[PDB]
């Protein structure tokens, strides 16, 4: 499913991401934009053979199982395909574990390079939250 900016902001909010670990809602929305252009079916394979899945482009090397990443950990205890669903629940739950891991949102390369330090609040502007 390809979410709308404000639609996404509201679902993320309802799922408790707003200010989760100190990261404002706009941060999450910005990351989603640049990681997947708001598409829950987005996939991208890496040179190391792992694959990124979903709206937050969660990695198969640590976070989910896709049956083809040898020596993968499955930290979120879910099949990667669960991260492509229209219901963003597993992705959010999984993102919460990731951001809690020590490097915060720096785990998402597009966030660090394109959101970090910018006016992320612009991402929720005009939305009915």
């Amino acid at each position: 499913k390809v979410f709308g900016r404000c639609e996404l902001a509201a679902a993320m909010k309802r799922h408790g991401l707003d200010n989760y670990r100190g990261y404002s809602l706009g941060n999450w929305v910005c990351a989603a934009k640049f990681e997947s252009n708001f598409n829950t079916q987005a996939t991208n394979r890496n040179t190391d053979g792992s694959t990124d899945y979903g709206i937050l482009q969660i990695n198969s090397r640590w976070w989910c199982n896709d049956g083809r990443t040898p020596g993968s950990r499955n930290l979120c205890n879910i099949p990667c395909s669960a991260l492509l669903s229209s219901d963003i629940t597993a992705a959010v739950n999984c993102a919460k574990k990731i951001v809690s891991n020590g490097n915060g949102m720096n785990a998402w390369v597009a966030w660090r390079n394109r959101c970090k330090g910018t006016d992320v609040q612009a991402w929720i502007r005009g939305c009915r939250l």
